[PDB]
């Protein structure tokens, strides 16, 4: 079997993008943001405390026939929220999984709180990552893996509009020229791979080791100080701001495009898709899209590299990730 959901940007920057999830028996539709860097099924229920939720669509499992108690085992994570784990069927764009882990919310940190668009998150990571305690559980894929067609699953993510993710196979019109698959890392339990260097605007390409994770539920791109200082020499004007946080820019200029090396191909990201709008509203400064990774811990492949490709997660014995040009 296969599946395949539409994904929309929240806002006018494409802040984070949110997939329509049936959740129980009869269903109830949450809107969740699809997460390659976490490994968990978490969202706003009816057991969070009422003054942490404004706005969301909340999960009741009182009101569903198929949902089960999973008695005793509990979740907490940071990126913060906690609560109970209920089991219960997920279906994405008709691919339904029976006995998914559905983690309940009790608490909810006020980032989450403050976007009333974002119902929860579906973590697509590697099931290593996952919280629940002490039995840990698998997240969607790895539950679907056995009744896909293929064991993959593709990220079509779109500039200022709206995208696609299908699962257990390759649309073979949604890309331009074929698809580079690059070596993958299970080892810290994310996408890690190593991307082979980079150019700026029209220039000459840097052929360096840059090893990174894919990840869909990072808005930007966060690469090391050398790559990101050299980036920002480019724009007039630009600059490091203590009180911002980051490299912002005078509003009236126009960004070069940014390249990044997957094996021997090359993936553009247009000039346009670095501009994050003003800082404040009426600003003179714009907020850059490339950002250092130094106050982290390691680089970031973000929305605004991957909505600049076709993204394979392919889930094979051997995993690796493909990209192509669109």
């Amino acid at each position: 079997s296969t599946g395949s959901a539409t994904t929309t940007p929240i806002d006018s920057l494409d802040d984070a993008y949110i997939t329509p999830v049936q959740i129980g028996t009869p269903a109830q539709t949450l809107n969740l943001d699809f997460d390659t860097g976490s490994s968990d099924l978490w969202v706003f229920s009816s057991e969070t405390t009422a003054s942490e939720v404004d706005g969301q669509t909340i999960y009741t499992p009182s009101k569903s026939t198929t949902a089960k108690l999973l008695s005793g085992a509990t979740w907490s994570i940071s990126y913060s929220s906690s609560g109970d784990v209920y089991t219960d069927t997920v279906s994405v764009g008709g691919l339904t999984v029976t006995g998914q882990a559905v983690e309940s919310a009790k608490k909810v940190s006020s980032s989450f709180t403050e976007d009333s668009t974002i119902d929860g998150l579906l973590g697509l990571a590697f099931s290593t990552l996952n919280t629940v305690s002490p039995t840990q559980q698998k997240t969607f894929f790895d539950n679907a893996k056995a009744s896909l067609d293929s064991p993959v699953f593709t990220a079509d993510l779109g500039y200022h509009a709206p995208g696609t993710y299908n699962f257990g196979f390759i649309d073979t019109t949604a890309y331009t020229g074929s698809i580079t698959y690059t070596a993958v890392s299970t080892k810290q339990g994310f996408w890690e791979w190593t991307s082979t260097g980079y150019a700026v605007g029209s220039g000459t390409f840097k052929s360096t080791s840059i090893d990174g994770i894919a990840d869909t539920g990072t808005t930007l791109l966060y690469l090391p100080a050398t790559v990101v200082s050299a980036y920002w020499a480019q724009v007039s004007g630009a600059k490091s701001s203590s009180s911002v946080g980051g490299y912002v820019f005078p509003c009236s200029a126009t960004l070069p495009s940014f390249t990044f090396g997957v094996g021997s191909a090359r993936i553009v990201i247009p000039g346009d898709y670095i501009d994050f709008g003003p800082i404040s509203t009426g600003s003179s400064s714009c907020f850059g899209g490339i950002q250092s990774s130094a106050g982290i811990g390691i680089n970031i492949f973000g929305d605004v590299a991957l909505k600049a490709a076709f993204v394979v997660f392919n889930g094979a014995t051997t995993p690796t990730l493909g990209f192509a040009s669109k």
